[PDB]
RNA sequence: UAG
RNA sequence: UAG
């Protein structure tokens, strides 16, 4: 439980922060849609080991900040 | 009991901080509702691995500040 | 007994710090009530997994420094 | 016994630090007085999971200084 | 679930950030297509020991930022 | 064998450094007895959860540079 | 999963990053060919204990940064 | 064998780093006497929990210089 | 296998890194040799506590710079 | 093998760098005698909890620097 | 595996980089010989606690840089 | 002010 | 001042 995290602040409405799966499979397990101005902050966790952002948004991580664009 | 944590201050009334389901599945399991003003301190936890905040708060964490705006 | 805590400093009388319980479920178990210049100093524990302040304080913690409003 | 720990020195008499439970029940277990000018430094323990400063006191913790005030 | 990640994030349309597996064996496991502006936050895995980058992509990781061109 | 420690010098004679037991009781299990410059360096331990100190003294932990007076 | 890793960006066509075997011998086990703006984040892991790398290339370590020259 | 440990320069000859017992007893268990000039760099252990330094000397720890005076 | 490493850089044709063994005896068991502008980044390894350079080359660790010189 | 060491570098011949045992017992187990100039490296170990430096001498350690004197 | 290290560059021909035993004796185990300009990166480890550095050299250690002399 |  |  005490794994890294990422802060995603939405920039537009409709940004996705997609979680990818795990293990020797990478594929889609849960899509977060956020709208503009919404924060999540999500570890990385048994299920998580990528984690990709479509859409404007501000990102904050361990390694500093950059946005991602639509 | 050591996770991290993150620190949610409500600029607002009605400011919502949910927590979000660790595992397989991810949904909600609890959502706090914060007035302007109030302060929320909160861990990562068992059942939490993702925290979505919807509108006006302050938001400290280990990575920065930040504000969210939504709604 | 290492984890981590928050200093609490009440600019008021009552002043609440509010102890949310760790688990699958999230309600009450404590709140402590400050008059207007006593200190509190709180870890998260078993029992603790998230602190609420209502009232007028100034808090401390490892990420920086942040007063709560009435 | 490497958990974190708190700087207290008395600013008046008659100072009480306060060693809440640790657990399901928050109580005190503990009140030690201090006078003008004495220092406790005090841990946080399997006993004692919140700490509480009463009367004018100057607190030093690994997230920096503070001053308690009295009535 | 702790282990370092890298950034990414995609410069023009169709970057891969290829994962090859951990083990006796060097081979693709996964290659992850990325549009401009989208952000990839991976982690080093059971299965992924090192990551290449094919195309223009900006790069965060704990020893600096790059940029690849390929 | 490697917990926190403090330092203490006295400024005076007769500085108590006292140790406070360990434990669901709070009572004193020892206090040494200072004269003026002598220098005592005293660890946290199984037995010693809080330490006071009486009389002036010049301490120093982790968290900085404190006088006790008396 | 958690070892320290290494980020080469290749600065001309044909750059090698070579992976020699852990253990009492010393052998190659993989060659990565990597093509000018190409980058390769890679773990030093359990077959893996040296990286050598041939051709022009920049290098970022917890070390700090180097190029390799062909 | 990784704890803490004290540097003392005797200032004057006849110094004495006392170590104080760990456990629910405290008394001395050495008394190591230094001439002026001599450096005795000394860790907390399974024995010593406290460490008193008599006459004058020039100290470092970890949490900064002091001289005791005698 | 997260123990630490060196980055050594070729100044001339035949550099040599030697491992030498871990262990009560101290031989060589590897000279990895490097022609100019050649990287090697070496770890220590349960084979491999010391490690020598013979001729022009820059060395990077965790301590600094240094070059040796043929 | 990982504890704490010192460095020693003798400012004149004769310096006896002095290894007093751990445990119950605190008397010499070993005395390194250096002549002008020559450096030792010496750990704190299952054997050795303090370390006594006679004669003139630098020292450096984890808490800063200083000098013996004969 | 991951213990500290030192860095040791010969400044003359003969320089010895002398291995102690772990342990109650302390003997030599090598004397590993440098020539001028030769490096010499050696870990603490099961056999070595301590390490005597005979001729001029120059050293780096976590603790700083210092020059042995004959 | 005990060792 | 031994290895
Ligand atoms: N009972 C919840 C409390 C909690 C902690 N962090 C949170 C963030 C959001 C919502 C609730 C929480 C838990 O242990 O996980
Ligand atoms: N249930 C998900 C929640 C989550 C954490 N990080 C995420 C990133 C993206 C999407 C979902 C998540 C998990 O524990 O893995
Ligand atoms: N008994 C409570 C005491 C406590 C610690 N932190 C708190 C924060 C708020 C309220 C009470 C507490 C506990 O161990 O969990
Ligand atoms: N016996 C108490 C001593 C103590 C430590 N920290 C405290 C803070 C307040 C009051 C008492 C204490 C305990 O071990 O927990
Ligand atoms: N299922 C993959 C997801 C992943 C993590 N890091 C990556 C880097 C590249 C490609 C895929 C990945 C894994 O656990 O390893
Ligand atoms: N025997 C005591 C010695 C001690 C350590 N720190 C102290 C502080 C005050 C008084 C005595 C001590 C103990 O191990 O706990
Ligand atoms: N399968 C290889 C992949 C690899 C990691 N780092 C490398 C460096 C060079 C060449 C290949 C690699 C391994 O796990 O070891
Ligand atoms: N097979 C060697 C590879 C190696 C690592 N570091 C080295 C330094 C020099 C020479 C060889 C090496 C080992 O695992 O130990
Ligand atoms: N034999 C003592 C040596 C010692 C270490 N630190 C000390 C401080 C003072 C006096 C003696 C010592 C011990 O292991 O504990
Ligand atoms: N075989 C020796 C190699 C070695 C490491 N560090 C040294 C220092 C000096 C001489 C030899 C060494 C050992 O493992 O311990
Ligand atoms: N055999 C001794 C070697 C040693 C290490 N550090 C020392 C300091 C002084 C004298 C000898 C030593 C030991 O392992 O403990």
């Amino acid at each position: 439980t005490n794994s890294d995290f990422v802060v995603i602040k939405a920039l537009e409405d409709g940004v996705n922060v997609i979680g990818l799966t795990r293990g020797a499979d990478t594929r889609f397990h849960h899509s977060e849609k956020l709208d503009k101005g919404e924060v999540l902050i999500a570890q990385f966790t048994e299920h998580t080991s990528a984690i990709k952002v479509r859409g404007k948004a501000y990102i904050q991580t361990r390694h500093g900040v950059i946005e991602s664009e639509g």
